[PDB]
DNA sequence: AGTTAATGATGATAGCGGGAGTTATTCTAGTCGCAGGCGACCATTTTGTTTTGTCATTCAGTGCTATACCTGA
């Protein structure tokens, strides 16, 4: 018990969450915690910043989109958290060092 | 001289309703030559869709100060 189940309600919010961005004010309100509710939590249990946590956990989700085989490439980093087609991209190359149309066609 | 009764013919009408099935069957008639437009195939340029490179506006974590509930004097 760590600030009153703060670990079983992130999961589910990010389960159950839409491509919406996750910050300090989006994801503090309803979500039962303080900045310092959640800030302990990615300190201890994780120890990971969240704009690469979530960077990471939207290419895991998209890895499979990408082997579904989906002709709409530019749809599928905005379905799932992504803004913008350049941001996904730099996240992609920074972080597999592949192109995009190379894990894709795999 | 010119006017009323009378003759063969084309001209033309003769029912509302629904009921069905695959589709019926050919008149006999040649070939040889040259020349223009088009169906079809493919290459190329224009445009839409995708990936990549070069400049600023912003949000995590580290650490301290501030406030409230629990155990204690």
């Amino acid at each position: 018990t760590i600030s009153a189940q703060v670990i079983d309600t992130i999961v589910e919010w990010i389960d159950d969450n839409l491509h919406q961005p996750l910050r300090i004010d989006d994801i503090a309100r309803h979500a039962g915690y303080s900045k310092w509710h959640l800030q302990r939590l990615f300190l201890q249990y994780k120890g990971e910043s969240l704009g690469r946590y979530i960077r990471e956990r939207k290419l895991l989700l998209a890895a499979r989109d990408l082997r579904d085989t989906d002709q709409r490439v530019y749809d599928i980093c905005l379905k799932y958290g992504f803004d913008s087609q350049q941001t996904f991209t730099r996240v992609f190359t920074r972080t597999f060092n592949q192109p995009p149309g190379a894990y894709r066609k795999e």
